[PDB]
């Protein structure tokens, strides 16, 4: 946004080598054996010895920070996403379930979709004109770059690694979105010749034409191709665009401001699993016989409007970070509530262009393979949605405790109660205090959290001691969180040192081949907070086979939770985890309320 704002942003720092390594050792203590830790302790000493390996890699990073706007940006984008070859569906792109709407028929479905589209466009005008209010935290400026990467962008498959395209500020910025109904894509202009955007009224009319132009689900679901493994899709994609019309259709989709999915009616399911199924619809589409073919997962922003009133979205992580999504969601959902103005007469509108795909035996075969792969992926995903109604940010705030820290500690307690030990845990920290900053790691399994979880279930530890361990664990998490936001965390730094060595063509440092590092980076618990004003929540699959994916949005008086796991791992169970988490949150509240400070 504002040039002066961005120019005043500090550059991402390179923490002192001794600092990060000391923090690293501290974070390893609760998750590795005494034997593995003592060894890592030795490797760390060797790594930072004067004139040693680590010393040179550090200087390498320091030279890097001097020459680039952000020393970590490209590396992070490349290693975390562009080089990740698993399908983006479930394993990378987060899904979000929004408040269910009240429409009961197709007309209502199109009307809402029309309103949503207008809302996103309204948000876009602020981004285009850079009038989007600049943001701060604790009095310090926050980078606004993330906002200029979510619209008019798309991920592009590559044989070895993928890439991202962004046309928001190209010579001739896109003025159309893409609409997909019954697996058929349409190019819809949402701006009149004079630059003004179409009204919800005008949009509805265009959506009506699109719906009518694709009444049956009688076309191959080419879109489902985007849900396959990245190496597989890269090849199928190359073949797909050999045809001129296909290439043109793909191009229109890639350049579209965003995509809106008008989903088809799905079978009824028992009430107790309804939310779980809707989450599924937003994350992956539910399957080849449902709405998965009504998607283009390479697209950065996909808004989904279900037939039964439900709605949500799925965003591609390479190009989109959490903050901009939250802002867009809160803005759009409010816009959909603002009083619509009196209907001004309507002018003629063109027919939205259908983006056809010429099917061949090769493309058809690729589609069938994609259906099979996605069916396997979905069958292995175990999702449990939990609406914690007992309390929200209100209780923790009444105890002068950070709600996010409180939740993370509860999760640590729940995990320990089930497995009897702690595990590498990941929570995302925002690095927006720095120019082009994305994320760093907050490690929730710590010396203090382990002390608390153990003491909580130890009959020999007096409740008064248990409550003190609880407050220390929460305060310790809060401190880690604040340090990470200030660039004092160590995970991206250690990654940087490793990448620096790779680039310098030196032998992989021992500290990275260390078993302790492998354990440290294998997150059995991968979490994320969605601090939105809108009553919504996100979800994603676990980052490891034997892990859980836990997302939450703390509201004032309740907390929205999603817990995912893979069935292929017999040791994990989403429902069981959600149950323990609920009880953990409750037991922590009970302990605190019965053992207050002093009068």
């Amino acid at each position: 946004s504002h040039m002066a704002h961005q120019d005043a942003l500090p550059r991402l720092p390179v923490p002192p080598l001794q600092q990060s390594l000391d923090y690293y050792l501290k974070a390893l203590q609760p998750i590795v054996s005494e034997e593995e830790w003592a060894h890592t302790k030795q490797l760390v000493d060797e790594f930072q010895t004067s004139g040693g390996v680590g010393e040179r890699l550090q200087k390498g990073l320091e030279r890097r920070a001097k020459k680039m706007e952000n020393w970590l940006s490209e590396w992070w984008l490349k290693t975390a996403y562009l080089q990740f070859r698993q399908p983006v569906v479930i394993y990378s792109s987060p899904g979000v379930i929004l408040p269910k709407q009240d429409f009961v028929d197709l007309q209502g479905q199109l009307r809402f979709a029309a309103k949503l589209i207008e809302g996103v466009l309204d948000f876009k005008s602020m981004i285009d004109n850079e009038t989007l209010p600049v943001e701060f935290l604790g009095g310090q400026p926050l980078c606004m770059n993330q906002y200029y990467q979510i619209l008019s962008s798309c991920r592009v498959p590559g044989p070895k690694q993928d890439s991202v395209v962004n046309f928001l500020k190209s010579k001739r910025p896109p003025t159309h979105i893409t609409v997909v109904h019954n697996y058929q894509f349409f190019e819809l202009d949402v701006y009149h010749s004079d630059g003004t955007p179409l009204t919800s009224d005008q949009i509805f009319v265009q959506l009506e034409k699109i719906w009518n132009s694709s009444l049956q689900s009688n076309k191959e679901p080419v879109g489902i191709l985007t849900s396959n493994h990245r190496n597989t899709w890269a090849k199928a994609y190359n073949n797909l665009i050999k045809d001129k019309v296909n290439r043109e259709s793909v191009n229109s989709i890639q350049k579209s401001i965003f995509t809106v999915c008008l989903d088809k009616q799905v079978p009824r399911v028992s009430d107790d699993v309804y939310r779980n199924h809707v989450a599924g619809q937003m994350l992956h589409g539910g399957g080849s016989k449902f709405n998965s073919g009504n998607r283009w997962f390479d697209k950065t922003l996909q808004f989904i409007v279900a037939e039964d009133g439900s709605c949500g979205m799925v965003y591609e992580h390479a190009a989109a970070e959490g903050p901009p999504i939250v802002a867009l969601v809160d803005h759009v959902m409010e816009y959909t509530k603002k009083p619509e103005l009196v209907r001004s007469p309507m002018v003629p509108l063109p027919m939205p262009k259908k983006l056809r795909f010429n099917i061949t035996p090769e493309i058809k075969n690729d589609i069938e393979k994609a259906k099979q792969n996605l069916s396997i992926m979905i069958q292995d995903l175990d999702i449990m949605m939990l609406t914690f109604h007992h309390f929200g940010k209100d209780f923790p705030k009444s105890e002068k405790l950070s709600p996010d820290a409180f939740i993370q500690v509860a999760l640590q307690l729940a995990y320990y109660r089930i497995y009897g030990q702690a595990c590498a845990t990941y929570e995302s920290a925002s690095l927006r205090m720095f120019h082009l900053g994305r994320t760093d790691t907050i490690r929730s399994a710590s010396i203090d959290s382990l002390a608390f979880v153990k003491g909580m279930g130890d009959s020999t530890v007096p409740e008064q001691q248990k409550v003190e361990l609880l407050r220390k664990a929460v305060q310790a998490h809060r401190a880690y969180t604040d340090r990470a936001i200030r660039g004092e965390a160590f995970d991206r730094h250690l990654l940087g040192l490793k990448l620096q060595a790779i680039e310098d063509l030196v032998s992989m440092p021992d500290i990275f081949m260390d078993t302790s590092y492998a354990i440290a980076m294998h997150f059995n618990l991968s979490t994320s907070q969605v601090p939105a004003k809108t009553d919504c929540v996100g979800f994603f699959g676990p980052v490891v086979p034997d892990g859980y994916g836990i997302c939450y949005n703390p509201m004032e008086a309740h907390i929205n939770f999603s817990v995912s796991a893979y069935n292929s791992c017999a040791e994990t169970n989403a429902a069981r985890m959600a149950h323990y988490l609920e009880k953990a949150l409750l037991d922590m509240r009970t302990l605190l309320q019965n053992h207050p400070r002093a009068k």
